[PDB]
């Protein structure tokens, strides 16, 4: 079993406080040397984004700058057609072998929403799957089944991420933080100050770049 | 209910590792993107402070200039007349509105004393209490009608903090210092290396100004 | 009780993330302001080292310089005679006075190996035990005698470390990190990158001594 590595995708519009430190703390919960970031770009199951590509892109190398644990993979910006998890993750096992401990990052929210993920099931084969705390979001699946599938892949010792290649669910214990990219955004449009939400370099390029107006 | 924010209160005479640190790990505990520390100028409870507001400050300002979580609200600093805890609360919650989940932060020697405070009933209805551990310190209050109103208030779910605006008292899991302001002007005088108990910065300036000597 | 105080010691041929992580969180977990670091020279407890004494202590230099945490003490790359943990905390010990909570670090590989240590019993006597957890171990020590000694010593509240000046193991849940020095030489000889495995600064310094590869 070689270090354990992570991904955490997701569109960033804008990047924010409750993308990044749930992250980095969860790197130092469980054992994280590199987190690698992959945005998308106008993924199906939502609404267009209002910053685009090329400027979500710059937002999240602005905010990653002074992070070394974070890096990014455009793979997904750069494909020409739609992306799915199942298929990136499908390419990074094949790319590090079967040797490498996977973990794909994801918030509470996206868990609950899982099941409708493209060929979802697919995903526990390639890796592991990291879940983040959001406040106030269920804890349980909606439907018994899902739910069933969810503890059936439940894990309550961390270890288990590092002993095995893939296919253990696990809850970190991380940070909350009431904040979303679109409060941000209606922040922004509303001229009240966002200054404790994400990091200065995005807020600046954001306004710079008259960004959410 | 937007972001928790917290506030840090506090003489400071003067600033040390066992008042920080405590916090910024807090900030990774339970999800602070800021605490704001108040400084108070010479409070009720104890004796005249030896280093004045401006120093005080200054050390303050020395030790986070280089972390971002922190920041500074000097109403209590800039205000010669007395100033009590419960009213800066008032006015924090009149500030900031109904929604905003609000935490007063303080460490375990400091709820032993809670029931002593001014007005100090008022203070739940305004704002959470985080409370940091501290070694060697009871953990229940002396007087069990203080107890009660303790067990009556408490969670052992940190997410409420983030759900509700005010109300509940919180034991954070937080890091062991054995160090107090008192211990450091006590070594300074016999000339023992203060070391490791407080920035660098801030020793500096304590032996430029000739601080607690 | 004073500030509790702890020791690093080790090889590092070379010094890696499977070494410092978990130090550098134990200091949040537990409460440490400095984590002095205690490299030795060529220990009979393992073959000869690849990298020499001054290129260890340079590694060591480099990984640390931005990690105010972290520093070292050298006396057993500069003592004469052998080096014997048990020794050099006695020493510490005589240094700091009755007072001091003194804590050795040792990961969980190596508390298995404990027993075999020179005069081992005595380094109780002088000290705390703080163990981190490496992925894949036995937690139990191999024979029932030493586990006996193991759960006599074991204590699960890590607030007795700051309020006894030595005495106690505690086996702390710090991040776990499939990495070794042994992996890294071996990749670095087969031109395999490390990259996401120790401090790019040693990396560098490695490639420019010719260093495992
Ligand atoms: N292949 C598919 O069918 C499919 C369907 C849906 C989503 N996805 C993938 O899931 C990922 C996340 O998509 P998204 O739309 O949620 O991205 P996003 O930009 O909204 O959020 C990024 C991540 O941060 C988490 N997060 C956001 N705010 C948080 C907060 N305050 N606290 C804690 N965590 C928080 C989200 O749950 C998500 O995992 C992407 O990689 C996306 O492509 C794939
Ligand atoms: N309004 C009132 O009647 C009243 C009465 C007492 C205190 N207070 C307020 O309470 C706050 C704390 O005052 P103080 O005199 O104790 O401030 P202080 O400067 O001594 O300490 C600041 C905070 O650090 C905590 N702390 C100190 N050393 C610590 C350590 N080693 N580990 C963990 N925590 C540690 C203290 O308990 C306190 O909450 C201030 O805002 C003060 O005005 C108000
Ligand atoms: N006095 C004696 O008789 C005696 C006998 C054996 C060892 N020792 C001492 O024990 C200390 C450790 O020696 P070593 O040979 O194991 O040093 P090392 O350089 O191999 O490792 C340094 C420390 O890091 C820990 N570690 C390494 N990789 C880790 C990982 N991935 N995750 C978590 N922890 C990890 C090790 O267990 C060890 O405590 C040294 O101070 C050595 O002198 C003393």
């Amino acid at each position: 079993m070689k270090s354990l590595q992570a991904l955490f995708g997701g569109t960033f519009d804008p990047v924010h406080y409750g993308h990044l430190k749930p992250v980095e703390t969860l790197a130092n919960l469980i054992g994280l040397t590199r987190v690698t970031i992959i945005p998308n770009n106008v993924p199906p199951h939502r609404p267009q984004p209002e910053a685009n590509s090329v400027q979500r892109k710059h937002m999240l190398e602005l905010a990653i700058a002074d992070k070394p644990l974070f890096t990014l993979d455009e793979r997904e910006l750069k494909r020409n057609a739609p992306s799915y998890t199942a298929q990136t993750l499908k390419e990074w096992r094949q790319e590090q072998g079967p040797d490498v401990p996977l973990a794909f990052i994801i918030g509470q929210d996206s868990l609950l929403t899982f099941p409708t993920w493209y060929e979802y099931e697919t995903i526990l084969d390639n890796a592991h799957l990291i879940v983040c705390r959001r406040p106030g979001y269920p804890l349980e699946m909606a439907q018994p089944q899902y739910q069933q599938w969810l503890e059936d892949h439940l894990t309550h010792n961390p270890e288990d991420l590092h002993l095995q290649p893939a296919g253990k669910i696990y809850l970190a214990e991380t940070p909350w933080f009431n904040i979303s990219a679109t409060i941000i955004r209606e922040r922004l449009q509303n001229g009240e100050s966002c200054e404790d939400l994400l990091p200065e370099p995005v807020l600046t390029y954001i306004n710079q770049q008259g960004l959410y107006r």
